[PDB]
Order: structure tokens, then sequence, then C-alpha cells
């Protein structure tokens, strides 16, 4: 099967989230993806894929490409899916531009949607402000309400900053109040290769430790009271515990090629690494196999197989596996270092492992 991460509005965005290094306003934007580039990609994937394929739309804010772009996508998928493959479409959105038309489209076409929401109003608005400085929380709530009204399948993407670590109670309680049961807490990354921990929002290892421990306590109490809440990190640990492998990139110890496609058709191995040094080629000119077998992609993946010496002697290695490579990549052109959050995982596991096992045993 083939899975692509597409940026149909490139890095363009209507917000300027304080911690965000993905958006163009003080990052290269290639503008909105042209129809001919979109068709070239869709035709290719559906010609080359076996079994099924997946198209994920991110950025940047992908809804800036407009609804017609997405209706064209669906027409092109129908046009070119001559093998009758199952297709999985998804979208990650800031939600601010979602209206009834969008919600109907997303429901009817069975998109899985990730909606970015950092917590209740003040926690969310602290960092997630629009390009004119305005608060955005009410608009994101409006999106969630529309998704609920129109039956859109969605989950929540919450960035974990230092402020999140000081207010796990408020964040957890808010999501619980809204009955959001599918949550993904994303460690806030400082910009690649910059000195770490320098911003007011920076998630330092001690902050992450505090975050993990308290989040786990809330989640486990819910588990004990028969309230199932899905948290992606914990689900991934459970997969590793029960299956020896996780469905989430960054928890299996080595990298994968994610086939990130910019709006000009240029392809990259990972959405953290949309940079000229990791440009694989252009989806209009190269087969997916070709892109995968480029020395740049081979190098990208092979770099990730190096195991730090501490991990070799770590009692948690089989559970942690060294974490995501992006958290090990401290300086350009340099060998990977020990995971930035190593100490956080170690103190979290001491605190939570036995209870994790209990959960693992009760879900078979
Ligand atoms: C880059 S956005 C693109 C899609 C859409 N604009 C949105 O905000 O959901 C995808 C996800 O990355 C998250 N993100 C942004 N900056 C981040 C950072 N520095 N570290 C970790 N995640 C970040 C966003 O909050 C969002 O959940
Ligand atoms: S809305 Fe998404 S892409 Fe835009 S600045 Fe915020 S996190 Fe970045
Ligand atoms: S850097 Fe992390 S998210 Fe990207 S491919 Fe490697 S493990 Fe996966
Ligand atoms: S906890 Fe630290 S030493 Fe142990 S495997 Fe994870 S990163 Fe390596
Ligand atoms: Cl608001
Ligand atoms: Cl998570």
């Amino acid at each position: 099967p083939l899975s692509l991460l597409i940026k149909p509005a490139s890095s363009g965005c209507n917000l300027k989230c304080t911690y965000c290094f993905y958006h163009s306003l003080s990052v290269k934007s290639y503008g909105i993806m042209r129809d001919e580039v979109l068709e070239s990609m869709v035709k290719r994937v559906l010609n080359e894929a076996n079994g099924h394929c997946s198209f994920a739309f991110q950025g940047g804010e992908p809804t800036l490409a407009g609804l017609e772009f997405f209706e064209k996508l669906m027409e092109l998928q129908r046009k070119h899916n001559y093998k009758n493959l199952k297709i999985y479409n998804s979208l990650q959105t800031n939600g601010t531009l979602i209206d009834e038309s969008w919600a109907k489209f997303l429901s009817e076409n069975k998109f899985l949607v990730g909606l970015s929401m950092d917590g209740p109003k003040e926690i969310h608005n602290l960092n997630r402000k629009d390009c004119c400085g305005l608060d955005t929380f009410s608009k994101v709530e409006r999106a969630a309400e529309l998704f609920k009204k129109y039956k859109v399948e969605f989950n929540i993407l919450c960035v974990v900053t230092s402020n999140t670590a000081r207010h796990v109670n408020k964040v957890y309680k808010y999501f619980k109040e809204k009955d959001f049961k599918f949550l993904q807490f994303i460690n806030c990354l400082d910009p690649l290769y910059e000195e770490k921990g320098k911003y007011n929002y920076s998630l330092k290892p001690k902050d992450y430790t505090k975050f993990l421990k308290n989040l786990f306590d809330f989640w486990y109490e819910d588990f004990l009271n028969g309230n199932r809440v899905s948290i992606r990190y914990f689900d991934g640990l459970l997969e590793t515990i029960l299956l020896g492998k996780s469905s989430s990139c960054g928890m299996n110890g080595t990298c994968t090629c994610q086939f990130v496609v910019e709006s000009d058709g240029s392809v990259y191995p990972c959405d953290f690494y949309v940079l000229d040094k990791w440009r694989l080629g252009n989806i209009q000119d190269m087969t997916m196999k070709e892109l995968f077998e480029t020395n740049k992609n081979h190098e990208f993946i092979k770099l990730s197989f190096k195991v730090h010496e501490e991990c070799k002697k770590c009692k948690w290695f089989r559970l942690c596996k060294g974490g995501c490579r992006r958290c090990r990549d401290s300086k350009e052109d340099s060998a990977l270092e020990l995971n930035y959050y190593c100490q956080s995982y170690k103190e979290f596991f001491e605190y939570a492992f036995p209870r994790l096992i209990n959960v693992a045993n009760n879900i078979k």
C-alpha cells in the first residue's frame, strides 16, 4: 500500500501559532497545489499502489486550498482508481475556516479529521492566535460542534508546551467535558537545530515528565471507573507491550518514508524534514519506488538505525526503543544523540509501568 502526506496549500496559513515552525509567515511556500500536480499525484498513486492507499492533507492550513480543491480530489480519485483500491482520506486542520459546507463534505466523503485544540480557552489562545493576533478558540469549538452535528469522524491534536505541563487538570477536564475521547498529545518541538529550551513555551524534559505523570494519573483513574479515553502515546505503548510493534511512527525506534508532498510536487521523507537536503525528487517525474530508493531516502532512514549506547543498557529499551529520531537530531550533519526526553521516559515508566501492564492485561 502507499501513504502520502500532502500540503495542498503548502506552508500557507491563516494563523501564526507561537511555537509553529511549519507556517510560511516568518518557511518556503509553493502556494496552492495546481490541478495538474494534484492529478499527476493521484493518477500515479492509484496506478502504482497495491491493496490500498492513503492521502493525508496537512500544511500549513490545508483548508486554504478551498473546498473546490477537495471536490476535485474526489473526482480525480474516482477517475483514476481503476484497480478499485480502498482509499483512506484524512485532513489535519486548525478548524477556523470550517463551516457547514466543509463539515458536509468531510462527512459524506468519509475523511478522518484531526482538529488542533490545545485545551480550554486561555490555554489554547496563549499560543494559537491568527495572523492579526486574534484569539481562535471559539472558532475551533465551532468546528468541533459542526463535526458533531454532521457526524465527522475526528480526533484532537493538542501541542504540549510548558504551560500544558502546569495545567494537565484543566486540559484533561476540558476534553472530558466536551466528550472528546480520541486525543493525541504532541510534544512541542523547538525549531530544528536551534538550542533547545529557549522559548517561554519550550517543553523541557522536566516539564514533559510532569505532564506524562499527571496525564497518566487522570487517564488511569478513568480506566478504573470504566471510562475509556484513547490517548495515542499510551495506545502505542500498549501496542508495543502486546504486539512488539506500534502503528505510530516514532515509537518503533527507526524512521519510515512518509512521502510528504509539497504543493509543487516535491517529496520529502518526513513532515519534520521538509528541507532541501532531504528533497527526494518530484512526484510528477518519479515513481514512488524511485523516490523510496533514492540515496537521500536511504540515508534518511539508515541514519535512524543507530542505537545510543545508553539505550543498549536500558531496562526500558524494548518499550521505548529510543523514541522519535526528530528528538535525537541535535545538530545538522551530526550523528544522532540520545533522545532529548530520555529522562522523561525513564521517570514516567518508573511511575506508570505496572499500571500500564494492568491495562494491557485487561484489554487482552
Ligand atoms: C503543522 S499543523 C498543520 C495542520 C493545521 N494547520 C493544524 O494546525 O492542525 C499539524 C500539527 O502540528 C502541530 N505543531 C505545530 N507546531 C508544532 C511544534 N513546534 N511541535 C509539535 N507540534 C507542532 C500543530 O499544532 C498541529 O497539531
Ligand atoms: S494553524 Fe497549524 S500550520 Fe498554521 S500556524 Fe498554527 S499549527 Fe502552524
Ligand atoms: S523523525 Fe520521527 S516521525 Fe519522522 S520518520 Fe523518523 S521516527 Fe517517524
Ligand atoms: S528511556 Fe532513554 S535510555 Fe531508555 S531506551 Fe528510551 S531513550 Fe534510550
Ligand atoms: Cl476565543
Ligand atoms: Cl498522545
